């Protein structure tokens, strides 16, 4: 279990949003805080990603690019896990200082997106996902969205991604005998992983739209979130970068 040792070792800790819970739950303040949270989580994603097995093998610009495309899905997925483990998915556990109850979901003007995240969160319970399955799935999300005309070194990305797939299939297989079980489970998890993309994409639209009208609406975007949402997000919205699904939509 060397591969799991590593995933378990490099797993980031609690990251706080910095939200002043004394302030009244407004849109402006809810969204600026989610944005600061994003920026803070980004630092930890960079650090986690570079320590993943095989990751520095990728061309250096490709390293930056896969992080910059996939962050939304990584963070959304980890947030659902957190939500599942700390609050049985009843609310959205963005951070220990930024838990969204129903009121906050309405106030953030994202209610239907949060509903979709809460569903994603509950799949962890419905499927009885293990911490091992979770870590390997999250690692595979790093490798699940790319430009349609390839990366700088695509051949290396393809072998790497294949190895992560092999690893998740292992994590399922150290466990079971009579083999419809292992087939159903791999099916279940590839389906779950696919389900992160449409949600990620809603949040891409929303944050983009938000950044456009941000000065009109008193929502702050920190430097890195501003740059990524203006330079890389639109490549996704314009279909120059697309998720890699397991099953056709
Ligand atoms: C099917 C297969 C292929 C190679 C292999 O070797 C182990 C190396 N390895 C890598 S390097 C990925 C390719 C690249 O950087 O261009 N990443 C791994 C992740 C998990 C386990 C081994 C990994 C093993 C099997
Ligand atoms: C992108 C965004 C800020 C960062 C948020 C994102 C919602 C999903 C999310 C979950 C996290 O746990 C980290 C912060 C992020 C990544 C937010 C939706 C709109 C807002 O602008």
């Amino acid at each position: 279990p060397i591969f799991l040792n590593v995933l378990e070792a490099i797993e980031p800790g609690v990251v706080c949003a910095g939200h002043d819970n004394n302030q009244p739950d407004s849109f402006a303040a809810l969204l600026s805080s989610l944005n600061e949270l994003g920026e803070r989580q980004l630092v930890h994603v960079v650090k986690w990603a570079k320590a993943l097995p095989g990751f520095r093998n990728l061309h250096v610009d490709d390293q930056m690019a896969v992080i910059q495309y996939s962050w939304m899905g990584l963070m959304v997925f980890a947030m659902g896990w957190r939500s599942f483990t700390n609050v049985n998915s009843r609310m959205l556990y963005f951070a220990p200082d930024l838990v969204f109850n129903e009121y906050r979901m309405h106030k953030s003007r994202m209610y239907s997106q949060c509903v979709r995240m809460r569903h994603l969160s509950q799949e962890f319970g419905w499927l009885q996902i293990t911490p091992q399955e979770f870590l390997c799935m999250k690692a595979l999300l790093l490798f699940s969205i790319i430009p349609v005309d390839g990366l700088k070194n695509q051949k290396f990305f393809d072998e790497l991604r294949m190895n992560y797939i092999k690893e998740l299939d292992r994590i399922i297989a150290c466990k079971r005998k009579n083999p419809t079980s292992c087939s159903r489970r791999f099916y279940q998890l590839t389906k779950l992983l696919d389900s992160v993309q449409p949600i990620a994409r809603e949040l891409h639209q929303f944050t983009f739209d938000l950044l456009i009208k941000s000065h009109m609406v008193s929502v702050d975007f920190p430097e890195m979130m501003a740059e990524i949402i203006s330079v890389q997000v639109p490549k996704i919205l314009s279909g120059k970068v697309k998720p890699i699904y397991f099953h056709t939509q």
